[PDB]
């Protein structure tokens, strides 16, 4: 078969090196023609559509959370910090002595006030609607969220415990407590406030309103950060988040957000400018990862365009033998390396093209590293075919035109099996769950395809013309300098091949070198199969960006400061009847409903936060509610006037709904389906107010989904996960949360009358990227070991090998694979999508440094194995090294200047571990084990050949 | 060039040839892939979209009309005739002596009303919303288009005059006249009613509502038809006008309405079935038109399957040399006749599957008909390619091989024109306005052009396996019989050859016959060139159609009975302002308001309808608001009351609105702006009562477009064509329509105020498909002139001719062209799109015959021309004669049994004409004009071709 091929495209290399220019123009047609599509591009930025799969359970849980509660509000964060700022003690006289850090002066309180205040009354132009967009607009109010005003936006601070008021801050009043008077402060009002959110009245001879502005009491977890149990005073950081109201992508009211933001991002650098030695102010914006992953690829795309400089001027200078230094300028391959390159850019250019013609939505930071692999993988083919082409004997009597169809037949089924290896690793590799590198995986496939369906014909073409140049004796590029006095002829025998046949090949294949080798390489193995269980599992945040974007300290200041990650919320499916007595019993938590009911297991689950990643009990609303129908003067009906048989708001205090809400109590509130069909959108409309402060409104407004009919559709518990600072926290955090929400349903499908598709599922915002990490080991190890099969299986089919060659294959293979993966996890990157497609293409890759020399030492016929390995190592290994490994290296080593973590992390350092052990193995390894256990002899492969040659000249 | 392209092709020719199977596969896998796609096909029926260009001006105005009038109301008419009936006298005694035709029976009208009542209560089951759709759900009501129930649906008929009522029909009174006393019947009625449409009383002793039962008055020429004047007694049809509600094709009440079209239908024929010596029924639906074109698609495509069949078997037992009757089943290439069709269907399937990806609508009319034009263009290439390979001398030492890749090599050159010629004109017919011509034209081209690109590679491979198991001596198509007794050796001299070079060359090139020949062609020439001057411009109706439809009895009953064609809208733009004096005076009628205004215009044009093709004047809305405001107890409004300040209906006649509409009148109704504004909501809802018949709501309800301030946007004026029968009455009717338009707005854009972008367009419902025509003759000019261009061009670069031959081709492509003209008019054949595609394909296609002719004369050698044309005839004479005419016509004599009158005329008359002047002029004109006016011998041509087959062997 191999032989076939060999006569095959031996056959097609005559016919297209005797017809060059009309092919060109026939392979550059189409080419421009797919290219033309680049404009058509539609570029995503969204990290929800880059980074998960649609068709996953994150995105399911996500998709019916934003259809029975609206979208998870928009967080933009302020934190801050004085350093410079010393601690000093102050006594309360109500709670006693305290040590208060230097954060909380008076001053620097009066600064974020007025910060605060400037960042509420902050507009945009925004020229899309022609009106100043203000904070109003699209601010999140959790009370009142229409006719919606600058005093009704969801902005939590310290400050919200003094409404935003300047003279409530600077107020001091005497209290007289124990026979002994001193000043009462802000600071007592703080203290009292920290240690009971919901308190209308302050208890220290003040009347101060404990609860917010906005009318929603701040809990201390939201204002403060730094504290470690509940010694609030020893607070170290002041957080200030401007929560905005989220629109799905085609709402308008999303851009004017984001336009609020950028202004937001404008005003907040003024304030870090403004406060240097006083505040390290460290903020963001729900826009400014968005805006931070896809800044750098227009920053740092200029270094990619030197990496494709870099290797042309290497395939131009590697190639011209030089060894005359009188027609140097004749003979040096420039119109051979630019071509080169031209193919490999067509060839990317096409596949992005063909690409955006189908609408994929390909993002900025796929597009930029395509090109990159695609030229690695696509300049080694026509590096290897030159090499070949300059090393024939052109035989006496025959045109240049038979003697290039000849190298190309010769050098074709080794181009095609590592063309085909390639397309055929990415293709698998793109069943990635991931829409990024499923994308990415797919262009390269495509690219590495069409740039060797244009390395048979166009670039052929082009070797053609260039030998042609090169006979008429015409200069490197500039071919039309007429030649001037005969220049001397043109006889050598090569500099790398010289250096390696004197040096190298007695060197490995000594005596001692090829035991010590053996031994080295076992012991490589060895260690790294050790090492590899030492693996980190997944891509943490920090990566994503550049080394110099704000993100990284605001990053630093959320994993050091926090005191609760991102709340959770138990989403509850529809089919539970809440009306019923049993339905509230297991979701109650007081006296009278039954034992581990659903908020008492999470309650129960908070105790060990390291064992179950929560840290704060979920805020149940069948308990608030159960506690606001007790008889508190909380709901009344009124009993005579014009409104009969409605409720009486508690605002009013008038002899006209004296009548308390339900019946005589002795036992348990449990108010039945009628009482509570009535009783519940009253709850959750019940502004708090003085009179009681249990009201559904408050934190229970948005948190219920009620029909016309008055059905509870869903309803969500909103817990606090512990500080995720790793991508292991998040993922063992979700992990925890399910096996959590899985017990709770286990025990609440026991009620009787609850469709068993009741489910209820922990949803938080960063689900829909830390899923995948419970289960990529599985997947990606299904993955390698599907791209080792097939590789495997063409190898042996293509190059026409024996299984005792196919054996020693595969070995070099997975060697290569697990010496990567154990550095990989040595060197501290993390496995994810990103280093699984880079893995996929390493056995892709590594079929080049392997399958060469393993085919040189098949087709041989020295009398012992030492001689066979030391010409296959010479020819081959020639051949191998200064094409594969620096037409990898010197494109690699340029990554190395990415600026963005992500490619500076898993392109550059995977790529350059890959290449190094790929040579390393090709070149050092596989010569050795080929001249011990290599096959034999088997003179009927370089017998059978000239059958070939002869044949179809 | 030509040597060069020789070269290129034999090398190519050689090498796939030398690898049969493996490209067979690499050919098939790409034609699959994209036959594939025939599954995405979605088909178009709706004759809006298969036959209007939607840039074009008509769909412009109608786009317009729909968006300010909403869309024309769908139409559903049933014409009766009682032809057994005899005519019988009647007196009327009030309007004299009377002859009634025998339609007007009593007995006869009873039927219809009994037909009409079970219409009106007809419902459907309408499975896509599970719900009884019946009349008043979907039926077009002018008055009362909300709340609407069975008796208010525009339901037009002779007994809308007695509201369908049993006991009106049967009722007779007492009438004493001038002394006299006589029966007053249902006809003295029926008479005062065709005079005076609008009367709410009768003036014959009778009390009789002569307005229609929905509430608007029943036109004449609505209700009967065939009278000739004034004459309404002797009429000789009875119309029935059930008219539907029309929406948007994304309206589930359009789906509905067909339901109803259907029953309405199912209905209608059950009726036709019960009355056979009554009535002579011919009825339709909206739906109709749609129904039968798209119905023959599936009926007559298993004779396009046979007309593939007559190919295969054709090819197959032409190429077969039988000359031994033994060897017959060893030799004759079935192999090849099946192969050549799979190659071809595949070609269609691929460019069909192709334009199904990109999801261009293809209608089933259109698919019908692509594979026939691109099996008859592509079957004679692999013809002319066989025949050429089957005479080419085997040289001495010579493989099968390289003799395949010398025969594609001399044969290539005519092929890559052939095909390029026809690619090039199929995709410059494409720029038909008419979206089916267009996507057919595009379909035939890409066809075309991936048939050539198959019969390269595909093909060479499939004739280089088949001649492998000929020399085998292997049977015809069952390749596995393993030769028996040795074959006596095949070695004949052609029997079609021979027959030429014995009879025809001879006798066509004697003395006498090249004389008579030239002066015959130059007679066909004269007499073609006169009869193209009498020419029809017009796909008119009742040839989309088959020939057993009953919508050809209906088109008959219309264009022979109708008094009135299609219903013209002279649609007012935006930019009149209406309410001013002069606004008023430029679009009334009567007394007070300028001469030569709108209607007046509009009524003195409909004087003499031949000349302007309007038989009604305009129902101005202006003229009937103005006689509104008339002191004629119409408008009144309330002096007491609660309600105060607003319209008094006419309908009450209490003492509360006693105040006439408006001021003391002595000269002329002139509303101000004020009572304009005020007065014209109350006229467009003022229901036509006893009181004063006038009222907006009866015929101009619908007929203004009011904005919410009070602002007429635009306003329709309603005027009728006479019986429009021929598309040249269509077109002119069309053009003398706008003309008037035109008139009119040059009149009405002198009035103070009015917006120059404001236009008055006439409006028609077929005004979408009768535009073209009017500038069909310039366009179709054009594309034939740059048809010519480029095929000429290509001609004399691909057969590298000189110019002394290329005017020669040009020449006999003109003749070619002028004769299919000539006789496309003589035969009946009308021009349009259909037509224009096929001279396009004809000037594309009648290459084959010249051009092989043409060259194979250029490249000889033979001392006197005579000889040359002798040669030259007899070896590409037989090529062209054998291959070309005989792959067209045995496959155009099939389409002669499409049943489909559109094909039967278009393709099967046009390409049967086209092949036999094809053929006529190729072999019978041609070799004569190259005797005569040949090029010189040029020996450097065969000369120069020795270069090309001992270089790349
Ligand atoms: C595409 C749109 C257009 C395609 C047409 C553009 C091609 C024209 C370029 C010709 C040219 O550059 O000059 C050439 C004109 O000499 C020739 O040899 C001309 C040969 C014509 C063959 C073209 C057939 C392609 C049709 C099939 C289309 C299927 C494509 C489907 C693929 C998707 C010079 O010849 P040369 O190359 O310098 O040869 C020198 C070698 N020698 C010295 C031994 C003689
Ligand atoms: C597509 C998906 C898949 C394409 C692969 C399918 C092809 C396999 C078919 C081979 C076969 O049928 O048996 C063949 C195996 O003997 C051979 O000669 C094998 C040659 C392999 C060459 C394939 C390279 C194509 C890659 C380039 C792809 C670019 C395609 C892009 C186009 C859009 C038999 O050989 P033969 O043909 O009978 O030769 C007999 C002649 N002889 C007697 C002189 C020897
Ligand atoms: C061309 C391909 C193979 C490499 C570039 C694609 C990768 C590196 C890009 C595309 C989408 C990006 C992810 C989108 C979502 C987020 C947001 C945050 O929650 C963590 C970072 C993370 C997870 C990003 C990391 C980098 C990312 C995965």
């Amino acid at each position: 078969t191999h032989t076939l091929l060999g006569q095959f495209f031996q056959g097609w290399g005559t016919w297209v090196a005797s017809w060059p220019l009309t092919i060109l123009v026939l392979s550059v047609i189409p080419v421009v023609a797919l290219a033309a599509g680049l404009v058509f591009t539609e570029l995503t930025t969204d990290p929800v559509e880059l980074w998960s799969a649609p068709n996953s359970q994150a995105r399911s849980e996500k998709a019916f959370h934003d259809q029975h509660f609206g979208p998870f509000f928009r967080t933009n964060q302020v934190i801050l910090t004085a350093p410079n700022r010393s601690s000093y003690r102050y006594d309360s006289l109500l709670l006693g002595p305290k040590n208060f850090s230097g954060i909380l002066d008076l001053d620097l309180l009066l600064e974020l006030l007025e910060l605060q205040e400037r960042l509420r009354h902050l507009q945009v132009w925004s020229p899309e609607a022609q009106r100043n967009i203000s904070l109003q607009d699209i601010c999140y109010a959790p009370l009142n969220p229409d006719n919606t005003s600058l005093y009704d936006c969801c902005i939590n601070s310290l400050l919200q415990y003094f409404q935003n008021n300047r003279t409530l801050l600077l107020l001091t009043a005497n209290q007289t407590l124990m026979g002994q008077t001193s000043q009462v402060d802000w600071k007592d009002h703080f203290l009292y406030c920290a240690n009971a959110p919901l308190t209308f009245k302050d208890g220290t001879a003040l009347a101060l309103s404990c609860m917010a502005d906005y009318g929603a009491p701040v809990f201390p977890f939201l204002a403060i950060g730094g504290y470690k149990g509940k010694d609030y005073s020893e607070a170290e950081a002041l957080i200030m988040t401007f929560s905005l109201n989220n629109y799905p992508a085609g709402d308008p009211r999303l851009a004017q957000a984001k336009l609020w933001e950028e202004a937001f991002l404008e005003e907040m650098r003024a304030f870090q400018r403004r406060m240097a030695g006083m505040f390290q102010v460290t903020f963001m914006a729900e826009r400014s990862l968005e805006d931070e992953i896809n800044r750098t690829t227009a920053e740092d795309l200029p270094i990619f365009a030197t990496s494709y400089i870099v290797i042309f001027l290497y395939i131009s200078l590697a190639l011209g033998s030089y060894s005359s230094w009188s027609r140097v300028m004749v003979d040096s391959k420039a119109t051979l390396g630019l071509g080169g390159v031209a193919v490999v850019l067509g060839a990317v250019m096409a596949a992005m093209g063909f690409f955006s013609y189908l609408g994929i939505r390909s993002s900025l930071v796929i597009l930029q590293v395509v090109p990159f692999l695609v030229l690695s993988v696509g300049a080694d083919n026509i590096f290897i075919f030159v090499l070949e082409y300059q090393r024939l004997p052109r035989r006496p009597g025959e045109p240049r035109e038979v003697h290039i169809g000849r190298a190309l037949g010769r050098v074709a089924p080794s181009m095609l099996l590592c063309s085909l290896s390639e397309a055929i690793c990415f293709f698998l590799g793109a069943l990635t769950p991931m829409p990024a590198v499923r994308t990415f995986a797919l262009t390269s496939g495509l690219a590495v395809i069409l740039d060797f369906l244009l390395q048979m014909s166009a670039f052929v073409a082009l070797l053609s013309l260039d030998s042609k140049r090169q006979e008429a004796s015409r200069l490197d590029v500039c071919c039309c300098v007429k030649p001037q006095e005969l220049p001397p002829p043109g006889q050598g025998e090569g500099l790398l091949l010289g250096f390696f046949q004197k040096a190298y090949a007695p060197f490995l294949l000594h005596w001692i070198t090829r035991g010590v080798v053996l031994l080295l390489f076992l012991a490589l193995f060895g260690v790294s199969l050790y090492s590899m269980c030492h693996i980190s599992v997944g891509l943490d945040q920090e990566l994503a960006l550049p080394k110099d974007s704000y993100l990284l300290d605001y990053f630093l200041f959320l994993n050091r400061y926090f005191e609760v990650g991102a709340p959770v919320y138990f989403v509850t499916t529809l089919g539970y009847n809440f009306s019923s007595e049993a339905g509230m019993n297991a979701i109650c938590s007081s006296a009278g409903c039954n034992n581990f009911s659903f908020t008492q297991k999470i309650q129960y689950a908070t105790e060990f936060p390291e064992q179950s990643y929560l840290a704060i009990p979920a805020s149940s609303w069948v308990d608030d509610f159960i506690d606001w129908l007790t008889p508190s003067s909380c709901c009344r009906l009124y009993i005579s006037g014009p409104n009969k048989d409605k409720f009486c708001p508690s605002t009013v205090n008038s002899l006209n709904c004296l009548k308390n809400c339900m019946s005589i109590t002795m036992g348990s509130v449990r108010p039945s389906v009628e009482q509570f069909h009535k009783y519940l959108p009253w709850f959750l409309n019940d502004r708090p107010n003085i009179k009681c402060p249990k009201g559904g409104l408050a934190a229970y407004s948005t948190s219920v989904n009620l029909t016309s009919d008055g059905q509870v559709l869903t309803s969500r518990f909103m817990a606090y996960h512990k500080p995720l600072k790793n991508s292991q926290d998040y993922t063992e955090a979700l992990r925890a949360a399910r096996e959590l929400a899985a017990n709770i349903t286990a025990d609440l499908r026991k009620v009787p009358g609850t469709d068993p598709a009741f489910e209820v599922f922990p949803y938080t915002i960063t689900n829909v990227f830390y899923e995948q990490y419970l289960t990529i080991l599985p997947e990606g190890l299904f993955m390698l070991s599907l791209c080792l099969v097939p590789t495997f299986a063409v190898s042996c089919l293509l190059l026409g090998l024996d299984l005792r060659s196919g054996l020693l294959n595969l070995l070099s293979i997975v060697m290569i694979l697990v010496d990567t993966v154990g550095f990989m996890a040595l060197w501290g990157i993390s496995y994810n999508a990103v280093s699984l497609i880079n893995l996929v293409s390493a056995v892709g890759m590594s079929v080049e440094f392997v399958s060469h020399i393993t085919r040189s030492f098949a087709i041989s016929t020295k009398p012992t194995w030492l001689e066979r390995a030391k010409e296959a190592t010479i020819s081959m290994g020639s051949a191998v090294f200064a094409g594969v490994a620096m037409t990898n290296l010197p494109g690699i080593l340029v990554l190395g200047l990415a600026k963005a973590q992500l490619i500076q992390i898993f392109f550059f350092r995977l790529n350059l571990l890959i290449t190094l052990l790929g040579l390393l193995h090709g070149l050092v390894f596989l010569p050795v084990i080929l001249s011990y256990v290599g096959p034999d002899v088997n003179p009927a492969l370089a017998l059978e050949q000239k059958r070939a040659e002869e044949a179809v000249a």
